[PDB]
């Protein structure tokens, strides 16, 4: 049991403990978990269970029930059981714009001071409402000024009450609430951390308890063999053994986790996974070990795909290289084998991109330049890596897949951009860089330039929950992807971080939960 030994990953998928009873059990778990949902409840009550499903890592399993209830919910005119209530205000507000249905920030105007436009002091001591008008904050777009200002006299009670918090449970999500709001954490890791706060609340559904561990673990069991089929490929590569990126693999694929964890998505997970841990190994290429030399002969044969020059590389260059084709081959073969399209054109071309981005930086280091916040973050959203898993993404998982839509995709529209923008200052905050860059181009401080650029992480979340509201010509899985891989970001980038990471994977990937 040791997340870092290829010995260990390489047998994980070999046994489950997971039966075909648990799977029986499980079937019929869901049938009563969607009856309570589509079953009659107080709005109230039902709001909180659906938000405690989705918490509960489940709304996978239900969203056409939870997107029928809230429809429901919101076709009301009945409105006295929320109306005056900031608790049941900010929970319908944001249960309701996160499953697609808009609601004005003006149900939060009765709560201001009519003048100063200042929330009332009376809900100072409200701690579940204002909970739930944090969590509703980032749900916000821009312009929406109540909301920006909710956010921030939430916030600034939150912080003024939490040790005032007589129960213990609610103190602890008010801690993990001000840590990242609910709108910013990993599905996954979310879920193991809410069940074990579940089981302790008052209003606990065992019913729902009980489904969310078993599914957990049947959902973990996937994971495993994943992890295994993984671990088996990377040290077939040898790229284990390599100087560099220690531990890559499984922060790949932990990162992919955040992504998305669905079992119906394993071969796609699995396929970003080794893309993942060629990203992070040929990062350290570029930053750490290649000469400029080698650098430049790497990215002219990534943009002709074309290996005949490989040999001049050294062995440690050599194979990163020849894997990344390899993989990059193999994953368009996947598309062309399953989804009718030949995707290798479309992983070359962002792999081309990518190197190129890191030949940028690489030649600004060599130079001494220092780049503007917007030069540098034009090409640092490409570094990043992730318009390439992405994009890649996208070519496994999109119906009827053809050039017009990859080229789209590929262009990176504003949905796509601002994922990517937000994922490279997610990681830049969570220590050349963004707050460096900005430095550099104004003289603000450290502490003003930070500022500035979580701001700008503000910003962007904005514009992508906008996005999410108007028509787009991506469906699902995709839309979903795009904001995960932010979540992901936010939770592995937060300011022993060894021992922290090591405690997620080991309860998230490798320790069942134990079922009575
Ligand atoms: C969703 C998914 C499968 C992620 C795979 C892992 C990936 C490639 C994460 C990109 C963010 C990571 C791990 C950055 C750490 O690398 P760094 O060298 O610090 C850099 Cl931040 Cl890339 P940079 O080289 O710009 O200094
Ligand atoms: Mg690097
Ligand atoms: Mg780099």
């Amino acid at each position: 049991a040791n997340l870092w030994d290829y010995d260990f990953l390489q047998s994980l998928g070999r046994h489950s403990s997971v039966t075909e009873e648990h799977v029986g059990l499980a079937e019929k778990l869901k049938g009563e978990v969607k009856s309570l949902i589509t079953g009659p409840m107080e709005p109230l009550a039902k709001l909180e269970f659906i938000d405690s499903v989705r918490r509960l890592g489940l709304k996978y399993q239900f969203e056409t029930e939870m997107k029928e209830a809230l429809a429901n919910i919101s076709k009301d005119g009945y409105d006295s059981w929320w109306v005056d209530n900031l608790r049941a205000t900010a929970l319908r507000f944001r249960l309701l714009r996160e499953n697609g249905i808009f609601v004005p920030q003006d149900v939060f105007e009765r709560f201001q001071n009519k003048e100063t436009g200042k929330f009332k002091n009376e809900l100072c001591e409200d701690v579940k409402g204002l909970l739930n008008l944090y969590e509703a904050s980032f749900l916000g777009w821009e312009g929406e000024d109540i909301l920006d200002e909710a956010r921030t006299f939430s916030t600034a009670q939150l912080k003024n009450v939490e040790g005032k918090i007589s129960s213990p449970n609610l103190a602890k999500i008010v801690h993990h609430a001000l840590d990242l709001p609910l709108h910013w954490r990993a599905i996954r890791y979310e879920a193991r951390w809410f069940i074990d706060i579940y089981e302790d609340e008052e209003d606990m559904n065992p019913t729902l308890l009980k489904y969310a561990k078993l599914d957990f673990n049947i959902v973990q069991s996937f994971h495993q063999a994943e992890i295994g089929r993984l671990a088996r490929w990377w040290v077939g590569t040898g790229l284990d053994k390599l100087p560099f990126a220690r531990n890559g693999l499984i922060q790949s694929y932990m990162y992919a986790i955040g992504m998305l964890f669905e079992p119906h998505l394993g071969e796609v997970r699995e396929m970003e996974a080794k893309v993942g841990a060629l990203i992070t190994t040929i990062d350290d290429v570029y930053d750490v070990y290649g000469t400029m030399e080698e650098l430049e002969l790497f990215t002219d044969i990534t943009e002709r795909w074309d290996i005949n020059r490989v040999d001049q590389l050294p062995r440690n260059i050599r194979m990163p290289l020849l894997t990344m084709f390899n993989t990059s081959n193999d994953i368009g073969y996947w598309a062309l084998k399953e989804r009718g399209f030949n995707g290798i054109p479309y992983t070359a071309k962002v792999w081309a991109d990518q190197l190129k981005s890191y030949t940028k930086e690489a030649k600004w280091f060599h130079e001494g330049h220092k780049p503007t916040l917007e030069e540098y973050l034009e090409n640092a959203l490409v570094s990043i890596g992730f318009p390439n898993l992405l994009v890649t993404s996208y070519l496994l998982t999109v119906d009827n897949p053809t050039k017009e839509k990859l080229d789209y995709v590929d262009s990176l529209p504003l949905f796509v951009r601002a994922s990517c923008i937000l994922c490279r200052i997610i990681n830049d905050l969570g220590t050349l860089k963004s707050i460096q860059c900005y430095m550099n181009e104004t003289g603000a401080s450290q502490e003003v330039a930070r500022e500035h650029i979580e701001g700008l992480v503000r910003m962007w979340w904005k514009r992508l929950n906008k996005c999410l509201f108007e028509p787009s010509p991506f469906t699902e899985p995709f839309l979903s992807f795009t904001i995960n891989v932010v979540r992901g970001s936010h939770f592995f980038y937060q300011y022993n971080a060894e021992s922290w990471t090591k405690n997620q994977g080991m309860s998230v990937l490798i320790h069942p939960i134990t079922l009575d």
